[PDB]
């Protein structure tokens, strides 16, 4: 079972760092295909280079978003999976029709345990699991009773009150529902805008030992202070722009 | 050449997430021994468990941190004490390499980002090696200026008085050198920013620094920091008696 990891990314100071640790984590997972989609005007040498040197099975996609982020990027990754092309690097050919697999939307700053991926390979339709440090809670996750989702441990308002990092979708189910995609105009409702097109919340498949284990965390990275850089810039002694960071 | 990675760590909401990605990055490096030092009263089930399941070669150490607010000093000096034969292991490999062993010591904080490439750069260190660190000291990257394969200055701005204006993540030290310099340790009384110099000054002169990472033109490590999680809702849910299940480790 191949896991297709859809990751939207964009240029900012910590981008490479984020992509370095994420790709390093992904290199630990077998049968994984990374669909990295840049939110840019064109492919950046930084991303293209990072990908070429990652040694991972990947497909490079690009699409600019002129409010929810990473939407147009994730939707383009979906278009590719549905055979509508759009690849600028890596494996240009999408999985053939009727190919088995599972799609997982992994943002570039979260922390993913390697165990997480083994949990989602068995996804029939859509599976769910708790996500740590998100929604203002220690963890947010499905309430399970006798192996069935009977509710959700959440504090914010949503038929699918789960974070992007808390679910995976079987590839066949996404191909069967050609219209299923994220709504770029959807506010906490991004995840639902996709899932509503696929399953009923009561049919979600709980993983992570019936949602008793946190295997992914919604970590965020601090924005680096650049006061000293600006100062050195004024003196014409800024950090060499030819040295990538 | 085995790399001994010294990492001080303490319990806080993001701790496990940090140790997870770090341990996952380290599992990518061969001949690496992780010296994970907990800032605690004793080994914690969280860290002990993570280490056991990591599959890494490690030694679990523990020491509590007793104005400038130096961080991880006691923990780092504890890993040094262990390397110097003073014991203190609570798990993993109990015995340190015997004198004469070839290796390199690297002080990796638990929140930075490390490319697997960085470790091959430091594996060959005779005395003290150096390279640029990204997003630290208020710069895109802070690092040594290299001319003719030798360090001839530093690209830095913050606390320029530092004889070694380089972040903890920007250098590595030869194990034999550390054992040969028993007094070499981190100074808890040093000004904010002079922590690195407090150790290195007992080991070498900046001119003898070994520039790595293509003569310090490649940034292979970043001083990333993780945002403290917002817990307003958790606080509210607790009062109602429905706080996040405490039996689920995060
Ligand atoms: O507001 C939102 O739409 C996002 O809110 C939260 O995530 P959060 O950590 O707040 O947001 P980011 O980490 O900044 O962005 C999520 C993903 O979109 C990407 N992104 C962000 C910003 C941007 O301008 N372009 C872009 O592609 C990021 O690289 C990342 O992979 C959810 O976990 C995301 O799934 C959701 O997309
Ligand atoms: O002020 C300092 O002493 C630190 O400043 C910067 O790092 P920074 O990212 O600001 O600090 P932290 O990441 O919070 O701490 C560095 C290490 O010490 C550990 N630490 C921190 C705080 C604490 O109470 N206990 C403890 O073990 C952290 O887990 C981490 O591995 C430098 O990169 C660190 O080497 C230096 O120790
Ligand atoms: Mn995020
Ligand atoms: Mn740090």
């Amino acid at each position: 079972m191949t896991i297709y990891v859809v990751t939207p990314t964009y240029a900012r100071l910590v981008q490479k760092a984020e992509l370095v640790r994420l790709s390093q984590t992904l290199s630990l997972v077998p049968r994984l295909h990374w669909l990295l989609v840049e939110d840019a005007e064109g492919p950046t040498p930084l991303v293209s280079g990072l990908l070429a040197a990652s040694g991972l099975l990947f497909t490079h996609l690009v699409v600019l978003t002129p409010h929810p982020r990473g939407v147009e990027q994730r939707n383009k990754a979906l278009d590719w999976l549905r055979g509508r092309g759009g690849a600028v690097g890596g494996e240009k050919d999408p999985p053939p029709p009727g190919t088995q697999g599972v799609v997982y939307f992994a943002d570039d700053d979260n922390t993913y345990s390697r165990e997480l991926f083994e949990e989602m390979r068995w996804t029939r339709g859509v599976s769910v699991w708790p996500v740590g440090l998100v929604g203002g809670l220690r963890f947010e996750g499905p309430q399970v009773q006798d192996g069935r989702v009977v509710g959700f441990h959440t504090a914010w308002e949503r038929p699918f009150p789960v974070d992007m990092a808390g679910f995976a979708v079987a590839l066949p189910l996404l191909l069967d529902k050609p219209n299923a995609q994220f709504d770029s105009t959807a506010p906490g409702h991004l995840e639902s805008s996709l899932l509503s097109h696929l399953v009923d919340p009561k049919d979600l498949e709980p993983r992570a030992a019936n949602c008793t284990r946190v295997l992914v965390w919604h970590t965020r990275t601090e924005k680096p202070k650049m006061k000293q850089e600006e100062q050195l810039q004024r003196q014409g002694r800024g950090s060499d722009p030819a040295i990538e960071v």
